[PDB]
């Protein structure tokens, strides 16, 4: 909706309270026109329609309950579109200021979040499992990152090639925590998760066979589950990852870190220039051998990190 941006105050999905960029014209609505053609939250009333409806309210006060996962979904595509640009001198996920559109309370129930070629989505889970999952910043983008990831390398949602795009949702995912930066870690999903049951998470990119998913090539999934195990392969190029920001010995390789902005440096690179469609797990560190070798000579810290790294998951 054509109008005049304001500033809005609500709850988040943790009761934090923050403030939101809104729109008004008769009522205040989810839409923040100042990030790129605009970050426009939807409500999608329980249904499984979308986008639904642009979140509109009477008063730019959004403390109820329900507005809760709404708040957090428009001020999280925010820091997200901020990453981007700030960090990684990028306009939205089609690097050309495109609208980050959302739509919440998705369907009953529903325990995921998704970009659906031209959305994410989250539902408001089952309060068992999940909280609205849009609480979590990881949850956040890490989906729009599948947005960034279908505009530029365009990597299959299949096999090594799917697990490689999760796995870049999971890594900027975790770069975003990061960015915004409170209480960040390296597991994905801790504040949607388990209410309830306290310090677990969906994945873990420190020790993802904490969890059960593979840490290392060998161990990867050859099924069909899980469309070839997207999911669940992603552990080994996250703990790869986890291992060249952070260091650390790995079924007997050693591993000098080299920090996050390097890591994401790196690996934003290699997503927009070296992978593409079909780029299994062999061609990522190609990728990413490439990318620092650029960002930093041949013969750099960074370069060996990197082949420390992929060694250690065993990725030849
Ligand atoms: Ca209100
Ligand atoms: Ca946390
Ligand atoms: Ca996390
Ligand atoms: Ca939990
Ligand atoms: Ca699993």
């Amino acid at each position: 909706i054509t109008g005049t941006s304001t500033v809005g105050v609500g709850r988040g999905v943790l009761g934090d309270q923050k403030n939101i960029n809104t729109t008004y014209s008769t009522y205040y609505y989810l839409q923040d026109n100042t990030r790129g053609d605009g970050i426009f939250t939807y409500d999608a009333k329980y249904r499984t329609t979308l986008p639904g409806s642009l979140w509109a309210d009477a008063d730019n006060q959004f403390f109820a309950s329900y507005d809760a996962p709404a708040v957090d979904a428009h001020y999280y595509a925010g820091v997200t579109y901020d990453y981007y640009k700030n960090v990684h001198n990028r306009l939205s996920y089609d690097g050309n200021n495109a609208a980050i559109r959302s739509s919440v309370h998705y369907s009953q129930g529903y325990n995921n979040a998704f970009w659906n070629g031209s959305e994410m989505v989250y539902g408001d889970g089952d309060g068992q499992t999940f909280i609205p999952l849009s609480g979590g910043i990881d949850v956040v983008a890490h989906e729009l990152t599948h947005a960034v990831t279908d505009y530029t390398a365009g990597l299959i949602y299949q096999n090594e090639s799917g697990a490689i795009n999760e796995a870049i949702s999971d890594i900027f995912g975790t770069l975003v925590e990061f960015y915004a930066n409170k209480n960040p870690d390296w597991e994905i999903g801790e504040d949607v998760y388990t209410p309830g049951i306290s310090g677990d998470s969906l994945r873990s990119m420190s020790d993802p066979a904490k969890y059960g998913d593979p840490d290392h090539y060998s161990k990867r999934y050859t099924g069909t589950q899980d469309n070839g195990g997207v999911h669940i392969n992603s552990g080994i190029i996250n703990k790869a990852a986890y291992l060249i920001s952070q260091g650390g010995t790995h079924y007997g390789v050693s591993v000098v870190g080299i920090g996050r902005d390097k890591l994401g440096k790196i690996f934003y690179r290699a997503l927009t220039q070296y992978l593409t469609p079909t780029s299994n797990f062999s061609q990522l560190r190609a990728a990413a051998v490439q990318s620092a070798t650029d960002l930093y000579g041949s013969t750099s810290q960074e370069v060996a990190s990197v082949k420390q790294a992929f060694d250690a998951v065993g990725v030849k």
